[PDB]
């Protein structure tokens, strides 16, 4: 039996006007961003707080995006105009080689690289950080379709991509000709056509996406039937029925609606958790190497404790 | 900077009588042996204690192993009487079709499946739970070779064996024939001819191994050349025999006597060398990513802090 509950956490280090605008959890570490300050924590000891002034030119200048990865050795940070800085052991690198790029998605591969699709086109590059600059490769191009590529998975070569309405699959790219074109296999799905936090998410080769009738999701960890052996988690198996994000846990799904977090099981569509939390929720966030969970909104940061998750499902594995 | 400490866990239930045996630590549950309870911590909440008596038959019948599924979902048990039992949500299952099996290896590909090499014997068998019962089948076997399998490994297909001074490795086993029986690369090292805890570790698709000589290790995430291309770290790179091994993300732990040391395996350099009563263990909780170490009385946690922001610089290829 599954246990489920959130926390409040309490983040002194704010001061009672201080907005946050982004959280990620990496290795223990809680990185937190207001508009122009990131804070860095140890979780395993708290009330030790650091804190590293984004070096913002200009007035009107703040963070727009924080990436972080997988591990929490590197953060990629992007302003409002522009500006991509990486992050590391308390000093900041410009890298001037992508300023004003407009990302759709981005998505780690491991501490040093990772994919990227461009907005409103169907690109997708590989990235690689040298510490004082980045390599890049064209992986995927199609001019036949349209919109920017929304939703990245990749687990030993197998590649996941969404654009609108479309997923697209390869179950290995490493020894196919690049770039990238037609998928092994493609679904069309009626894409979720409101704006969400996130519609996509992967863990662990798992993967989710947030469509108008459900979600559908998956492993790539596992012939012409990958795409159409997901499952779906359909509108009208939740409570009180818009999904604003979705977070993977390693059995089941987190979703956010307005202010409440619903948590449903990969295995059989079982809702195991529900409930609610001026105050606007900004994320659902998962820290993939401690797989420990969190949600936030511009005041406060929430742990979202879940206990007895493998012994819960067992059961159903077998 | 990469930064290392051990730190002692009280461990109240015990008291000064009775020893521990074994330690496993799985999804922040703390599991200790004695020689016949077993008893369960949720580390996050560390003074509820939950015990389970092993329903020993016979008075000189005590736990002997203990293997843990990676996520913590089944506690398997054997005792020196040959008797293996489920411990799941409280209740004891008693396995018949194995009774008296003696192995020499098991290692876990999820929470229902696991791997076992049969001692003495190089012979293979993937073995899954109902829950009831089991199921078998025979994965490798070559009577070619001696001696039974030491040490396992499996990522994705890609398979990994020891026995004795060979290394045998399949890229992917998926779609191969079964049994298996030759790999599609093998190597030999001298082996380590010493009694070991264990001479083999995995982690992540990780993989290191104690031989004579030194460690070789590797990484089954990534032709013809996957095991010549394999890492060492010799012994003479090592400050100061080799008891235990346990791999971190980027790093090795190593047991000698009474001493734990911590070595990259990006570029040989200890980062760690510290004394700590006998020491029976190196621990990894493989899903939340820390680490321990316990002696006959005592439990320790090795903490680390910084360990990716520490080798970042040499990850860039």
């Amino acid at each position: 039996s599954i246990k489920t509950r959130i926390e409040e956490v309490q983040l002194q280090f704010l001061t009672g006007n201080t907005e946050l605008t982004h959280l990620k959890v990496s290795n223990d570490q809680l990185i937190v961003t207001t508009q122009r300050t990131i804070y860095r924590i140890n979780l395993q000891d708290p009330a030790i707080v650091n804190h590293f002034d984004c070096p913002l030119s200009k007035e009107l200048e703040t963070i727009m995006n924080v990436h972080v990865s997988p591990m929490g050795s590197v953060i990629l940070i992007r302003t409002n105009f522009g500006r991509y800085m990486l992050l590391k052991d308390g000093e900041f690198t410009q890298l001037n080689k992508i300023k004003n790029l407009d990302l759709s998605s981005l998505h780690w591969i491991n501490e040093t690289t990772f994919l990227m699709g461009i907005k409103k086109t169907p690109k997708l590059y590989r990235v690689e950080l040298t510490g004082k600059d980045i390599t890049t490769k064209l992986w995927y191009e199609n001019k036949k379709l349209s919109g920017g590529i929304d939703g990245i998975a990749y687990w030993e070569g197998s590649l996941l991509l969404t654009i609108k309405d479309n997923i697209l699959y390869w179950r290995d790219v490493t020894n196919m000709k690049f770039p990238l074109v037609l998928p092994d296999e493609s679904e069309q799905f009626e894409r979720l056509k409101h704006h969400a936090i996130k519609k996509f998410d992967s863990y662990n080769g798992l993967f989710a996406w947030v469509t108008s009738n459900g979600i559908v999701f998956g492993d790539l960890k596992e012939f012409g039937k990958f795409l159409s052996s997901s499952k779906v988690l359909l509108n009208f198996e939740l409570p009180d029925y818009l999904i604003k994000d979705i977070v993977l846990t390693a059995f089941h799904i987190l979703l956010l609606r307005k202010n409440t977090v619903t948590m449903v099981s990969q295995l059989n569509n079982d809702v195991v958790f529900h409930e609610t939390i001026n105050e606007k929720f900004l994320g659902l966030v998962r820290d993939s190497v401690k797989e420990t969970f969190w949600c936030f909104s511009n005041i406060n940061v929430f742990e979202i404790i879940i206990e007895n998750e493998p012994n819960s499902v067992w059961n159903l594995l077998v």
